[PDB]
RNA sequence: GAUUAUCGGAAGCAGUGCCUUCCAUAAUC
């Protein structure tokens, strides 16, 4: 079957059926030592080695790490599964129904064209229930193709983590979880152990299709982390610390590895968040490996006891269960940074500026230098004797003392980062401390709070810490005139007291001459302690309503229980919730898709008109026109554009004809169905640079005739009368974002092949993938280099027994000739090409 | 003008949010 069959073996004897390839016994010198993500590299890698997607040597160079992360060599990636967000897998979808279709024009049993993986079709108005329908349709015909509905109350990151696996079992083995999405948050599911990230379209179609992401052997960066942080640091800063960090160490384009004690220290939510703003520091993915937290909080879940045992019992089994307290475990990453906690700092900011830091302790310090200096940023000139100036006044019949430097507002807002919860929750407990320890927030202060939505909602319901929040005046959702009088007659600096990173400068009160960001606990504390003006290492918090003194560190809430608190109620209440909702929306038969001509957004593909089930030998382009002659840089959203339609568009046009006002229109992307709309939407971007036009116009000549006309209809009118069409273009041809139809488009139009000096990676395997031939100059030639001018016919001579990378010739109607290189890097592409589209072949394989 | 939108673009980091600002593109009023 495959070459390392035997390396593959029952995880438990009893249950001979159920298998695992053991990597132990592949070469543990190397292995044992090797980055958990490269050995799940490994592992998919060499479970799926089958002589031609994925060869031996592949799984050697995998292996080979330590070295061949040097030489900059591309591996194969073979994921688990996908997620498609939203609309993205329409196109998908739709191929792989027009597959069954084919295969059955072909006959053969359309219900063996499947999506190689499982596939899950997430969801976060009437304008799309069509494609909704669709996509359902396809949950219902397709091999484990999930689809999560919109209706779900549930937020995309918990639905993520809820279709998360961490170790597949099926078809008879045990593997570990990894995936690609067309998706925002995929790479937060790495902070869990399953090692994914974000693709386009194309390549998770790819994915789907069974071909492996090609992709450089990435080197693995090693953050140690070690120590015990101070007490009044938390997530957001333990976070915020480590991305700043590694945005300095220069991670960008390689794999970030997690290890050290200190690990253990960070919940899965922190692991999560930190693996999520990795696109931040650039790196390709930051990889938590599974251990005891990871286990636990599968279990607190709500998973089955069973399955999560399993899954430990797997990993342990093929080496892939981490120990952070066991250094001689740890792998020989390519470089290691640090990090000991006793080194972050808790920082409020102020008193006018963000930007302007200060520690927690010099605050009675900085801020009495503060009144020492004069007008500015640091500083609020008030003459050295009124510094202990203090005015008094009366609250709803009661006198109470307010001072240089006291707290008239207390507000604590969420933070855009996703530790949010957590420390909310943080403020929550220490409230509830406070309220034990019988302390209170004096009437007259401005107190507020503003968590936001999303999970911190479940943070904060499930941990019942909204009624001590509210004691202290903190409920969810101008002020006193003792205090505005009092202050400006006290001639008194007041103080604010924010929590919150979003618009500052907005939400300064005029009344308070300083203000200052805190984390949520500390504004609490600070509210309760009545003036930012103490040490809260001396001086107390207050006295108890019943004698004895309290600190803040008495009150303070740990990052232990914080975390305890968190995982046996939170997290447990959070997806109890999840599965419920789950449950209660799904709520809410034919193995073959009917296609409605009425529609405008789901259309059957052209692509297998005519697909015989014999093969189609290389076929000569022979004298073929220069549909677009291009410069430098040609961006997908050119080839392939988004964005809405203008009314002088073919796309437009073909709308017009079916009724269609320019307000029903809709943009490219909902379009992404149909052939018609896609195909006529291709080099319609405005901002097109069409050498035959030396100008912005998504327009070109047709040749006979001497018409500068759209692209569709040029090349309409050109396949009308049959024309072969190449196009010439520069440097990187085909960079940018992922758009869908960068060669599907192309493919329609019916351009057989692009010529340019510099090809973009991705782009180029799509090409390949749709079957059109990504032609290379030689090194040192181009356009103007060999004096083409694209009026010319072009033959493109394809040999028998074609080889990749090779030298074939190209020649003019004037005779003149010259090399190129043909750019099918691989067999595997050279089939794909002979099959003329890696669905073709797909479709051929199932069809047999 | 406002508003809304995009398989749009660029930038920004109290600090990465599918946030904000700007640009393009369109539709609604």
């Amino acid at each position: 079957s495959n070459p390392f069959a035997y390396l593959a073996e029952p995880l438990d004897p009893a249950q001979p059926g159920k298998k695992f390839f053991n990597l132990n016994k592949l070469d543990y010198s190397r292995y044992g030592r090797l980055p958990f993500s490269i050995r799940v590299l490994l592992e998919a890698a060499v479970r799926n080695c089958d002589k031609f997607l994925v060869k031996k040597e592949d799984i050697e160079n995998i292996l080979n790490w330590n070295v061949t992360q040097h030489m900059n060599i591309e591996v194969p990636f073979k994921p688990a599964r996908v997620i498609l967000q939203d609309f993205t897998g329409v196109p998908s979808v739709v191929d792989f129904a027009a597959m069954r279709d084919a295969v059955k024009k072909l006959g053969g049993d359309p219900e063996k064209i499947n999506p190689i993986c499982p596939v899950d079709l997430v969801i976060d108005f009437e304008r799309n229930r069509e494609r909704f329908e669709f996509l359902k349709w396809g949950s219902k015909a397709f091999r484990n193709m999930r689809i999560i509905p919109p209706g779900s109350g549930i937020i995309h990151q918990v639905n993520l983590e809820y279709l998360a696996r961490v170790v597949f079992d099926q078809d008879g083995y045990y593997y570990p979880d990894s995936l690609v999405g067309t998706d925002s948050h995929t790479t937060m599911i790495d902070g869990l152990g399953v090692l994914g990230w974000g693709v386009g379209g194309i390549e998770a179609e790819a994915v789907m299709l069974g071909q492996p992401i090609s992709m450089v052997l990435p080197q693995v960066i090693g953050y140690r982390l070690m120590g015990k942080p101070h007490p009044l640091v938390t997530s957001t800063d333990i976070v915020l610390t480590i991305t700043k960090h590694l945005r300095q160490v220069g991670v960008v384009g390689k794999f970030v590895e997690f290890f050290g004690p200190g690990v253990a220290q960070l919940s899965i939510a922190d692991r999560a968040t930190i693996a999520n703003m990795c696109p931040e520091y650039g790196a390709t993915a930051t990889f938590f490996p599974v251990d005891e937290v990871s286990i636990k909080y599968l279990v607190q879940t709500g998973r089955d006891e069973s399955k999560v045992k399993q899954i430990r019992k797997y990993l342990q089994a093929v080496g892939m269960f981490r120990d952070y307290s066991d250094p001689s475990q740890d792998p020989d990453f390519t470089q290691v940074v640090e990090l000991d906690l006793k080194t972050v700092v808790p920082c409020c900011s102020g008193p006018k500026r963000p930007q302007d830091k200060v520690a927690v302790s010099d605050m009675k310090k900085d801020f009495e230098s503060c009144l020492g200096a004069k007008q500015g940023f640091k500083g609020f000139q008030v003459a050295p004797d009124h510094h202990n100036d203090h005015k008094t006044f009366i609250y709803n019949d009661s006198e109470f003392t307010l001072s240089h430097g006291s707290v008239v507002i207390a507000a604590i807002t969420s933070s855009t980062n996703t530790s949010n919860p957590s420390v909310m929750l943080g403020a929550g407990l220490l409230a509830k401390k406070a309220v034990d320890a019988g302390l209170n927030v004096k009437p007259y202060v401005k107190t507020s709070l503003s968590p936001g939505s999303g999970v911190v909602t479940y943070y904060l319901r499930e941990s019942g810490v909204m009624p001590y929040l509210s004691q202290l005046g903190f409920d969810v959702v101008p002020l006193p005139e003792p205090v505005v009088e009092a202050i400006t007659q006290g001639d008194l600096v007041a103080v604010g007291v924010l929590s919150g990173n979003r618009n500052f400068e907005g939400r300064v009160h005029p009344n308070t001459r300083a203000n200052y960001l805190a984390s949520p606990p500390l504004v609490i504390a600070y509210a309760i302690a009545g003036t930012i003006r103490i040490d809260f290492e001396k001086e107390p918090l207050g006295t108890n309503a019943k004698g004895q003194q309290v600190f803040l560190r008495d009150i303070w809430p740990t990052r232990e229980e914080i975390q305890a608190v968190e995982r046996q109620y939170v997290i447990p209440g959070m997806f109890t919730e999840v599965y419920q909702k789950i449950e209660t929306v799904n709520a809410s038969s034919d193995k073959l898709y009917l296609w409605n001509p009425k529609s405008t957004y789901i259309k059957s593909p052209p692509f297998f008109e005519n697909l015989t089930l014999d093969l189609q030998p290389p076929k000569s382009i022979v004298d073929a026109y220069v549909l677009l002659n291009l410069g430098d840089s040609v961006t997908t959203d050119h080839i392939s554009p988004a964005g809405n339609i203008a009314r002088n568009s073919p796309a437009a046009r073909y709308l017009t004809n079916r009724g269609l006002t320019p307000r029903e229109f809709n943009s490219y992307g909902s379009r992404r169905g149909n052939d018609a709309i896609m195909a006529r939407g291709t080099f319609a971007n405005i901002r097109l640079l069409n050498r035959f036009l030396n100008k912005q116009a998504p327009q070109t000549i047709h040749l006979p005739s001497g018409e500068t006309l759209d692209v569709f209809d040029a090349a309409e009118r050109y396949q009308q009368e049959g024309h072969p069409l190449i196009v010439l273009a520069g440097k990187e041809y085909g960079s940018g974002s992922s758009r869908d139809w960068a060669a599907k488009g192309p493919f329609l139009l019916g351009i057989k092949a692009v010529l340019a000096e510099s090809y973009e990676r991705i782009h180029r395997s799509n090409l390949v993938g749709m079957g059109v031939i990504p032609l290379e100059y030689l090194p040192g030639e181009n356009a103007d280099s060999l004096g083409l001018t694209g009026r010319e016919r072009y033959t493109i001579i394809i040999p028998e027994n074609l080889t990749p990378r090779m030298h074939v010739q190209v020649k003019l109607d004037t005779g003149k000739t010259f090399q190129a290189v043909i750019r099918f890097d691989t067999d595997v592409e050279l089939t794909y090409f002979h099959n003329g589209g890696i669905l073709n072949y797909m479709i051929r394989k199932m069809a047999k």
